[PDB]
């Protein structure tokens, strides 16, 4: 089955620095 994306709002993530 097709992977279904995160669509989760800014609550439980703190924007922390992805891969750059």
């Amino acid at each position: 089955l097709e992977a279904i994306p995160c669509s989760i709002p800014p609550e439980f993530l703190f924007g922390k620095p992805f891969v750059f």
